[PDB]
């Protein structure tokens, strides 16, 4: 009866969390959304009046442009999709569950293979992340044991969950700052935008509003792609481990809550 | 030295998998991409000639349209973002790490809160999925014990990983087929497109090319949203559990191959 109680309590807490978050986000974003819509409508009306076109013709043109954009066309010299490098980027975003969406299959055959590829590939990445976490814990224990032994001259050393969480948080912060230091100059982004993109990509949410390495010519462009790959990989690993540790802590907190209640 | 060997072997296998997948996807998609780009270019050239519009004017108009679309505008009628139910949909896609991207924060304050909200919410959903998996295993064991006891008239009953994987696969197939039973007449999609969307959403990849339940008016629109919520929740749970079980099986296969290599 304890497991059922914990399950029910977690469900109720998550529901309340969702309701509160929805309220807050609406309060923050509604006015900006309305203002943007009004500005776009004014621009469209002015353009239509200037060149004495028709609303239907512009509607058809915009529909064609939306189809082209789904195809992969953009307005600023984007890199080609579905070349070998683009395909590599797409598969990397698929196996990790990020799914930016800047490149998606468009033909029958490219969707079946996507299903099978993801089905056989996502578990492998999850297993890789788990193995990395285990290796990190072992190395931390070894370092602590060695440091204590060396300082004495003046296995059972597994660190607690709290220290592992602190270490993962520090590593994530450092990786995000280092990645942003490179994204900001190469891209036309601000530092805060770089941090926001780093968090969105590392957590595997992948909205797709900001995507890196999509500007065709990128000066060097040889080391830049390798650096982007390395940074995304490390960030994903660190954030995945941090989320799992935080989940363990939340589970302990829920038991404590249940135990206190009586 | 065994753990390091398994780690290295998994890394090499994943790298080969990525290379092969990239090659296959490029081979499948490059011709379609080129044809679509050519068709869009022809359409744009034809439109420009007919109305005597300069290409810079059309470029500016399309840039404005891309800015507007980034705020939620579409050629077809779509439900508003950030009123109260768009916010609920957004938070649901955020906590589950799906990230469709049809709704994204656009203001400072809506991005900081997004970071903190995700940081505190994703671990809760992961814990909920793990608890669900444990409950499912317990119920399966109880059912098997009861069935065996009944068949006798003529704890240690937990099923093996193989049977749990088979059950999860069957449940996922049934849920996907039932969900696609709708989403075909309500969304005007083909059945295969419905299955593709179900897999993309359930796995938490969330490309965003196909998003459900946003067409402004949706007939009832009261039960439809509830049904969409329930279907997505169940699919996400089942696919998450299936991925974890498959990862365990892959780990066993790796240990066996390592033992085979001596
Ligand atoms: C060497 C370690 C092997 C393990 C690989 C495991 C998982 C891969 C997961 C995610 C990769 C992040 C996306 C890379 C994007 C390529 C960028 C570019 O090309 O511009
Ligand atoms: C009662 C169980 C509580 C636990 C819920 C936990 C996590 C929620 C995760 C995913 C739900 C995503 C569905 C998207 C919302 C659709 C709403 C709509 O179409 O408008
Ligand atoms: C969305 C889930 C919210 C998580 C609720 C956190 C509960 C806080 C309890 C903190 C005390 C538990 C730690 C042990 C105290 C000795
Ligand atoms: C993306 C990497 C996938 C690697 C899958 C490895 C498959 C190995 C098959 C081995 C089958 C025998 C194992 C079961 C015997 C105990
Ligand atoms: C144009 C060069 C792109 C480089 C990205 C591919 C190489 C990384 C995969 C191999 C890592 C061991
Ligand atoms: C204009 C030169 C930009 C090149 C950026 C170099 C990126 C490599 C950093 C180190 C890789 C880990
Ligand atoms: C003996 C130790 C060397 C092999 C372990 C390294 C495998 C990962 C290297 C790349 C970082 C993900
Ligand atoms: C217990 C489930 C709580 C969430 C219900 C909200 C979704 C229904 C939307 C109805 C809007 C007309
Ligand atoms: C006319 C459109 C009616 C569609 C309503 C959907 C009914 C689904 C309810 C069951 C939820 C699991
Ligand atoms: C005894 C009842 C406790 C469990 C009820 C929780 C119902 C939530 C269903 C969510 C399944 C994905
Ligand atoms: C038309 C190519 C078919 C690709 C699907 C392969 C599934 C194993
Ligand atoms: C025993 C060596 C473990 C490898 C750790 C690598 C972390 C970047
Ligand atoms: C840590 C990488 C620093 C890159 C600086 C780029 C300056 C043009
Ligand atoms: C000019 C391309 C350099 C690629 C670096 C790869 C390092 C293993
Ligand atoms: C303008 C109000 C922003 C509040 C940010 C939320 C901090 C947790
Ligand atoms: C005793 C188990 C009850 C909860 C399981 C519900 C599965 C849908
Ligand atoms: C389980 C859903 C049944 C099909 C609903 C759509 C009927 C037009
Ligand atoms: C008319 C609104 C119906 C809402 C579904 C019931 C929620 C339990
Ligand atoms: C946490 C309380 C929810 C508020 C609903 C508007
Ligand atoms: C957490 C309650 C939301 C307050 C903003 C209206
Ligand atoms: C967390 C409270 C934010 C209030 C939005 C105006
Ligand atoms: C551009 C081809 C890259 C080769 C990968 C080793
Ligand atoms: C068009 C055939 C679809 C096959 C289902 C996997
Ligand atoms: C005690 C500090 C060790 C950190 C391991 C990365
Ligand atoms: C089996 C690896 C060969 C590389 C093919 C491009
Ligand atoms: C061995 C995987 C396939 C290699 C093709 C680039
Ligand atoms: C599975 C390897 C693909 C080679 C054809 C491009
Ligand atoms: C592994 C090689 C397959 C070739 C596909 C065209
Ligand atoms: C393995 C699939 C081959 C693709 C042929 C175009
Ligand atoms: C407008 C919908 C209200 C939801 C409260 C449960
Ligand atoms: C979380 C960093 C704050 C950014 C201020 C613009
Ligand atoms: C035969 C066992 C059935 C379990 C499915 C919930
Ligand atoms: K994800
Ligand atoms: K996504
Ligand atoms: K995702
Ligand atoms: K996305």
């Amino acid at each position: 009866n304890e497991d059922n109680a914990r399950f029910l309590l977690l469900a109720a807490l998550i529901v309340l969390y969702l309701l509160g978050g929805a309220a807050v986000f609406s309060a923050l974003e509604l006015a900006h959304e309305r203002q943007a819509k009004q500005r776009w409508e004014e621009r469209l009306a002015q353009f239509s009046r200037g060149h004495q076109l028709s609303r239907d013709e512009l509607r058809g043109f915009l529909r064609h442009y939306e189809e082209a954009t789904r195809a992969g066309i953009r307005v600023d010299n984007v890199r080609p999709r579905w070349d070998f490098t683009g395909a590599f980027y797409f598969v990397g975003t698929v196996v990790s569950t990020i799914g930016f969406g800047m490149t998606t299959p468009a033909t029958v055959g490219g969707k079946i293979f996507l299903i099978f590829y993801g089905l056989v590939g996502c578990p492998s990445t999850i297993l890789f992340f788990n193995l990395f976490l285990e290796r990190l814990i072992t190395i931390i224990a070894y370092i602590m044991k060695s440091c204590h032994q060396r300082q004495l001259r003046r296995a059972g050393w597994k660190p607690s969950v709290y220290y592992v969480m602190l270490i993962l948080c520090t590593a994530s912060i450092l990786i995000s700052c280092c990645a942003s230091a490179m994204y900001t100059p190469i891209e036309g982004w601000s530092y805060f935008d770089s941090l926001y993109f780093c968090f969105v990509a590392f957590s595997t949410i992948g909205f797709g509003d900001l995507v890196s390495s999509q500007n065709a010519h990128y000066e060097s462009q040889g080391l830049y792609r390798f650096a982007n790959f390395v940074f995304i990989l490390m960030g994903v690993c660190c954030i995945y481990s941090l989320f799992n540790v935080i989940s363990i802590l939340i589970k302990q907190s829920l038991n404590w809550i249940l135990r206190k209640m009586d």
